[PDB]
């Protein structure tokens, strides 16, 4: 009966129209939903018989066939990948196949993270088309393979989630213009590394527990998986981090491919994204891999931490 | 494990570049496969509780949202439907939603046929655009919705078949160019109506039960249901007719939407499709639900009944 | 989200609740809607992936872990199989695993038949356990792997349509103690045979095709797969006709668990199984794998045929 | 294609004929998973398409239609269901039909949790039946609607889990008889809550995040729905907990549907199920909605609390 089912290809094709383009990043996201809708119905019948070895042979794959990239840089894959001439185009990607995969046999929401920018330069393809800010991202979001599959997508106009409908092989717009809230009540973090955290962090996690004016304390939730604890904190508003301790100095987030759209995500739906000492999206990178400290959430909340920053400065 | 899956996309797109084209059929083609897995998975749960009403509804939409057309001729709707300005594309596009669906009670296979033109005119799309030959038509096919679900594409390259996938909402390349066979053991018909026949179908009935030269009599099939009649005529090989009764004069069959689609399939595949007057592909129509006879089969066995067809003359 | 879904199980619970005897037998057509479904799916995605031995292998497995059977007839297996003794109860199951399986890969209808009796004697299973006349038959259906998956389940109250619904793995009771229609508009015969048709097959064929109290001729319709046509037979009406000519000299179909089933089927919905002579449900079965002519559909149909068979004898 | 499929009924019917006790089980879990899979789709598509509500409809109506049941004790209803005279059988199931509820439109993952206890009585059903303690329960278990769908289910034999094929509808046995780590690296508790935490539970955080034997810090993992966390810890290892703040004095997790269920699947695996003070299992119940909190997980870990218990007091 549902005759109108806004499915992501017509929400892409209808806005790259206003764009006035070559039709280069419907044809992705199309390969890239293939990736998607696989990865999902393996990871439901993973049991019954590694998995993010074919996860992202299977995103290389799908994006090489849709003459719509130059450049890939994969969590698994040490240098960038360039794509053969034949089937070139102008987007770069950067992707996190199965994030979170160590979880995946404690059954708990994993993901797929991308990040996708755009070659600039009249050379030959290179690593360096991936070295971009942040800032400079066109199209950026994750899918989710949780209870339902989500593929949250943010692009110059917004964010947009879509589900996917198992019935059809369709991912459905269920939600427009995600605006994340003001201010939330949930704190993310893991706290068994509570003795590694600097001076600020473990400040504002004692005001969370024990409130300066009298009030009511955040509840707390961590996952232990980026995707579900971000999109958590999209819908439901609070703070996320994982801040540098000294197993990981750098953090353990990279940052082309787990920082970088997650960030793009919130900034997009209203929040910040962080590292407490500069905006995520404005890092200039220097190596594919390297990583950075994330503080993503509310803005109010953010903003906060960001004050118990400077004075311990 | 399958990282390299051919889908239908996947195999339109590396088509369309090679015609170094715009990309609206791709387009088209990917908006009619949406609206062919939603037709599929509601005949699949048909009885959990008309059809093909809200089949044509989808097929419109689809087709509408997809920036690739401008004059969709329907079964159900009494006009051709002119695509609104801002939507349109230069493909013609005449369907049956969902034929045979007075058996869709009796639980056999039915399915969705259509023929893509394209519009080669300067003026206003209007239904003139759609009275063309059918060996005009740039590609054609149908979708079966039988114990499993398969797209039969033919174009200017072929005849290829697709399946669903229903685990991941793909259609995937499982035959590559079928050629049918030149003669085959079935005629495909209905019996029931043999007072009304002509001299040349009785007399060639009558050959296929008591073969002339002291040989094996041709089996008999007939599922009344033409996609299910067509596609096993052109896996297996054999002959199927729907010749002029005096229920219908000329014929019971629709020129725009069953027999040109089929009659451009079964010539790609090798065969011949004919009225036993002249071939339906050549037939210049003059009204969009027109009716024609059809003999469409295996070459041998098609030419056999033409020759009975000039004696008789 | 219907909170009161009627499966299979609830139902035939339902019926024996009320009678104090079996709980052993909900075991047992529990068994056989796993072996369906998942011979289903196999069918559905056939081309994507000797499915008629796999389907076998399936239907004995899961038969004998039901802990409800002792003897087993197949159309694969010469000799019955007699279940271990551990694993044993008082059910006899004669199965045809994947009817018209040279239709599988035409894409046209198949389906599943199983014929129960119950072991009426103090012995050790033997096949002459499973040569009881089908007046004897507990419970009998098919499974059809249609457009939609269907399984029709006739026991001594009626016959039930239940319908599999793809979402949840259950089948819905879609249509209760079902009748056919006392005389329908369709006969289904391979007319191919034509030459060597005994007289009172062929004297009836002209009736129809020519009627004698000039009504409208009877529509033929032949898919060439047993469920699909006894199956449109018991909804629509009509005849379904397999007798004997010589190369199948005493029929083709063979008599336990395939003009049995149907014949229970037909008969409690009101319908007649005839071999032209005798009632099929009467006939003493001699060989495990022994045929029969076969004659079934609607009781005033069946008795116009019944009338020109007195009358050539 | 298996055609060694082992499903739960196969399953749990070969352990229950080498008993001679009930197929009455087999009947009741059965209907216990049509549930399950009722819930799970519509959990999948959620977003798409109270869901508490008609998960609690659902439960109750299947199960008074197993014929095995004649107490209900539901999170829902504040007192029991006393099934209908017709409809009985010897047993007691207590459920959660929706556990973490609130966690749905954040897409983390929930359940189903189910104690089910045999009626010890003569009498007539009465909620009494349902106050035995958890040491009485007979099976007992919970499915997650996780990334895939898992039925876990505990009896005297120890513990099984099985996975929701979503392609035939069935749960497949996919880990046997399983055991839990004498010893994990993971903590879960909502230290948002830290202020309210008694002594006990405070030293024995601190022993976690800073080791007193200079080892590695424990990982902190809370996803905040009861059966996504207590499964991560029967796989993983580690300690969950709920115990008592003041603003939920005695304890926040609901005794006879929660933390029953819980502990006996944790002690049929060698984990334990306490409150600080006893064993969860032999806390005899008062009222069908009685609190009670709860620390389960590791025996080296519940061990290592239990000790800090000992101390203050
Ligand atoms: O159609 P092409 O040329 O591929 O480019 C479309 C451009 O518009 C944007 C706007 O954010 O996406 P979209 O296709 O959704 O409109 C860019 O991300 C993208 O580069
Ligand atoms: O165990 P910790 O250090 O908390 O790591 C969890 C974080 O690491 C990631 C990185 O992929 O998962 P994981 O290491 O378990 O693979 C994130 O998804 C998640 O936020
Ligand atoms: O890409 P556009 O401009 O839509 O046209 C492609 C042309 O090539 C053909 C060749 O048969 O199809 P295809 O896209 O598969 O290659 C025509 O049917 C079609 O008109
Ligand atoms: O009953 P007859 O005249 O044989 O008609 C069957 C033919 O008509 C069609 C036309 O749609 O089906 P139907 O009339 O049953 O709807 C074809 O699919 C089929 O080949
Ligand atoms: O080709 P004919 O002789 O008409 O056979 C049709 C009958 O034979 C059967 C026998 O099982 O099919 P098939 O040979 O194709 O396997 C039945 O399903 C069907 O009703
Ligand atoms: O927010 P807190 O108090 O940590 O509650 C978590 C616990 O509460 C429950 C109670 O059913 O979830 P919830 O309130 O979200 O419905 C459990 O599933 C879960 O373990």
């Amino acid at each position: 009966f549902d005759t109108n089912i806004v499915t992501l290809t017509r929400f892409v094709m209808e806005q790259g129209r206003k764009a006035r383009g070559t039709g280069e990043m419907t044809q992705l996201l199309n390969s890239l939903c293939t990736a998607v809708k696989a990865i999902s119905t393996a990871v439901r019948k993973a049991g019954i018989a590694k998995l993010d070895v074919l996860s992202n042979d299977l995103v290389i794959n799908v994006l090489k066939s849709s003459f719509a990239t130059c450049v890939l840089v994969t969590e698994e894959d040490k240098n960038a990948i360039i794509v053969e001439p034949e089937k070139r185009g102008k987007y770069v990607v950067c992707f996190d196949p199965l994030d979170g995969s160590s979880n995946i046999d404690c059954l708990v929401s994993i993901g797929t993270i991308f990040g996708i920018y755009r070659k600039n330069s009249t050379d030959e393809p290179s690593e360096k088309d991936a070295l971009q800010p942040g800032r400079n991202l066109v199209a950026a979001g994750y899918a989710l393979y949780g209870s339902a599959t989500m593929l949250v997508l943010a692009m110059v106009n917004g964010v947009n989630c879509f589900m996917l409908d198992p019935a059809i092989g369709e991912f459905i717009l269920v939600d427009r213009n995600v605006k994340i809230k003001k201010k939330g009540s949930i704190y993310s973090i893991n706290e068994g590394y509570a003795k590694e955290f600097d001076p600020a962090i473990t400040e504002y996690i004692q005001r969370k527990k024990f409130p300066p004016d009298n009030s009511a304390p955040y509840g707390a939730r961590y996952v232990g998986s980026m995707v579900a604890d971000v999109h958590r904190t999209l819908v439901y508003g609070g703070i996320f981090m994982y801040p540098a301790n000294k197993k990981s100095p750098k953090g353990k987030l990279r940052l082309l491919y787990e920082c970088n759209p997650m960030a793009y995500v919130m900034e997009k739906a209203g929040g910040l994204a962080t590292t407490g000492k500069e905006a995520v999206l404005d890092i200039v990178p220097t190596d594919i891999h390297q990583r950075a400290p994330i503080i993503l959430g509310s803005p109010e909340d953010v903003t906060e931490l960001l004050e118990i920053y400077q004075k311990h400065a």
